[PDB]
């Protein structure tokens, strides 16, 4: 009797540290990220393999500083035909 | 005191069940976070308000076919009055 | 007396149970993702929705052709004049 009373004790004890880590790690989890709210390495390409909008920005004026170059020569010979 | 035994038992009985239903509630919730192997910091990729879409650059682009457009037409008329 | 025994036995077994899981659940959340290091899903374009830079250089290399078919009448034509 005396032991059976010993090893409730013991067990309740082991189940108020159990409750405490629970506690814990809902903390803890509550932190991470959903797998739901984020794509993977699979669902995204990496920095290395993309144009941010000024490289973009760029890559375009590329082409829209080629046609300026091309609309000042056009109306200096139009005007020298 | 057997029945004062049996009353403790049945306290912590409940409190294990409650355990047991968090810990089974707590491993489904795991299953549903991301592993940091399986994902890209913020350092290892653009922000939506750095990049544009397809269609953004779609759209950029045919606008660009269409002042492309425009100037071959004058070209073409200028080899045209040359010409003769 | 023995039921009562057996009963401590039991619920000392689901305790060790609980605990190993406990254990684990821990190991496992060590490994989540911070929400604070990554964007969600809200934050980024996915792959779908993006080009990648050989797209974007395939895209342009049509505009640059009409581009150098131009350029290269007008150098001709200037010295036609």
């Amino acid at each position: 009797m005396k032991q059976i009373e010993m090893k409730i004790e013991e067990i309740l004890s082991k189940i108020y540290h159990i409750e405490n880590e629970i506690a814990r790690i809902k903390k803890l989890i509550s932190q991470k990220a959903n797998s739901q709210d984020v794509y993977n390495k699979t669902d995204l390409y990496p920095k290395t393999d993309l144009y941010t909008k000024t490289e973009m920005d760029t890559a375009m004026k590329q082409i829209e500083w080629k046609i300026e170059e091309i609309l000042s020569k056009i109306y200096h010979i139009e005007n020298e035909i």
